């Protein structure tokens, strides 16, 4: 029951740190979490979360957060990665919403 | 009841047309309207209204619109105006939030 229905950017710079807000369906604020991830060729998979706390969450139907910093802060070109929810709790996760880190 | 909780842009152009999401306590899709204003010294009132539909406001706690174009697309510095919700149906308003107009 997870859902990202919308998010005011959908890009971002590396270094993290950029405020994004986020329209999502039903959470609860104490379980709620948003993992960006890359899944690597090797099969690694990196992630980073989003930078928030519970009061942050907005009548459970939206999020205020700061993006997580990209693995690799000096990349020349954008990489695209993933952003989800994911409930703490289970595991449970949204389909995911493409999104792309590019150089500072 | 009403009240803007946040806005994530509280500055835009003159030429209006821009996207805003902004968390609000609960409205009803119906029955709100997002009022720019500004008070002349000639007791004038210019007022402006957020470009949107019932379908943009989200679980009736965030509404994604765009701004109006302020009455001087030609202006030179900064207007500051304000930003309130309005009920369509009662003429009820929050506490306005100020909002920067900046030339194209």
């Amino acid at each position: 029951n997870l859902k990202i229905v919308r998010m005011d950017r959908t890009a971002g710079c590396v270094t993290g740190g950029e405020e994004i807000m986020l329209l999502c369906d039903k959470v609860q604020k104490d379980d709620i979490q948003i993992r960006f991830y890359e899944e690597e060729e090797n099969g690694g998979v990196w992630e980073g979360f989003g930078d928030f706390s519970p009061t942050d969450v907005h009548r459970q139907f939206a999020i205020c957060f700061k993006t997580p910093k990209y693995k690799d802060v000096n990349i020349t070109k954008p990489a695209s990665v993933f952003v989800q929810l994911r409930r703490k709790s289970d595991l449970e996760t949204s389909e995911p919403k493409p999104f792309l880190y590019y150089p500072e």
